[PDB]
DNA sequence: GTCGG
DNA sequence: GCTGATGCGC
DNA sequence: CCGACGGCGCATCAGC
């Protein structure tokens, strides 16, 4: 993509507005509107000069081109400026980096003067389990995991699974599989032949086996097909420890799977354009499925591979490499 | 906020 | 007790 | 003008 100093500041204006948008105005729709504006400008091959100019990408309108317009001519948003200023909502915006606490959550620990990393830790009682795990590892959450501690973890997940129980699938999707040199999480696909579109404790087991085994140290949620938690990487006789790091691992049937590891691998944006682009077809994570005359969704088409789900829509077969 | 019925 | 709604992360 | 904009699983809240 191009250097971030050709628009940089256009960029990260929009996702400065973006996430005030979600996280104070509680404005989800004028988030995705800025996000999708920041992504067309991040993407354009030269450096804006003017607000008409950035008008003419796809997610940029009116506002966002007169804003354009007054950072080129000042350097700044006189909004942007002022809401950064305001104890309130900078605090609200703040807060909401600790996993689990929302926009609602956050307006409402800043409306009782409950503004800091500090307070909250004064404050425990009125945290909920899964708050009281994002600020345990706030700092831990924010840094990314080099590709070469995720082998190491894809390592110990794929041994312990196999371990509980030989007929087990586990396959890391997320940017991992797409071979990036960091990732922000672990994310793992899990399957079992008794598991399928019609069919105890599959999920529990392993989940189980990680803890035993030291590798899960904290878990945020737990149902019957999805686990989200924490987990680390043991440290050498007195090597400093490795950050605490998300995982999820979600179950799935065997015969969604494709759809699934599809799905989880992403990134979101190539999902979209997937999607977007899908003659007379509809994908989700668990099916493919052909859209009828009025556009209903039929039923699921049997899949045994990924490519499976190029071939329906006649999509030249990307690599997870390629699907950025 | 942007798009498009 | 329970159902359904909302918040949340992704 | 005005509605759509992503949808899922789990934790927790609101209310019967
Ligand atoms: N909000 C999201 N909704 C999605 O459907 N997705 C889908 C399902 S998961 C897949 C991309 O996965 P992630 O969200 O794990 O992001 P990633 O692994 O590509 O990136 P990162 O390393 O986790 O930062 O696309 C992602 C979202 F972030
Ligand atoms: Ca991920
Ligand atoms: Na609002
Ligand atoms: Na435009
Ligand atoms: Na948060
Ligand atoms: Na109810
Ligand atoms: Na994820």
């Amino acid at each position: 993509a191009p250097q971030e100093t050709l628009n940089g500041g256009i960029t990260d204006m929009l996702t400065e507005l973006a996430n005030f948008e979600k996280n104070v105005s509680q404005a989800i729709h004028k988030y995705n509107a800025y996000r999708k504006a920041a992504s067309v400008i991040a993407k354009y091959p030269h450096k804006i000069k003017s607000g008409a100019e950035a008008k003419k990408l796809p997610g940029v309108g009116t506002k966002i081109a007169e804003k354009i317009d007054e950072f080129l001519a000042t350097g700044k948003l006189r909004k942007l400026e002022k809401i950064r200023q305001d104890d309130t909502s900078s605090s609200i915006n703040f807060l909401t980096r600790v996993s689990g606490i929302g926009p609602s959550a956050a307006r409402k620990f800043v409306d009782e003067g409950i503004k800091t990393l500090e307070d909250l830790r004064k404050n425990e009682d009125k945290l909920n389990h899964h708050q009281r795990i994002g600020l345990k590892y706030f700092g831990d959450f924010e840094k990314r995991i080099p590709r070469e501690e995720m082998l190491q973890m894809q390592d110990i997940v794929l041994n312990e699974v196999k371990k509980v129980d030989s007929e087990y699938i586990a396959t890391v999707c997320g940017s991992f599989r797409r071979g990036a040199e960091s990732s922000g999480d672990m994310d793992v696909l899990l399957t079992h032949p008794s598991f399928t579109s019609e069919s105890p404790k599959l999920l529990h087991q392993v989940v189980e086996q990680l803890q035993k085994v030291h590798f899960i140290t904290d878990t945020l949620s737990k149902g019957e097909t999805k686990f989200m938690g924490v987990c680390q990487l043991p440290s050498k006789n007195d090597e400093k420890e490795y950050p605490h790091r998300r995982i999820d691992i979600r179950l799935i049937p065997k015969d969604q799977y494709y759809c699934g590891v599809l799905y989880f691998t992403g990134s979101d944006i190539f999902n979209k354009n997937m999607r977007a682009h899908a003659k007379g077809f509809t994908i989700n994570e668990y099916t493919i499925r052909p859209l009828g005359v009025t556009g209903v969704a039929g039923e699921p088409l049997p899949v045994d591979s990924e490519k499976d789900i190029f071939d329906y829509i006649q999509w030249k077969y990307r690599e997870p490499k390629d699907r950025s």
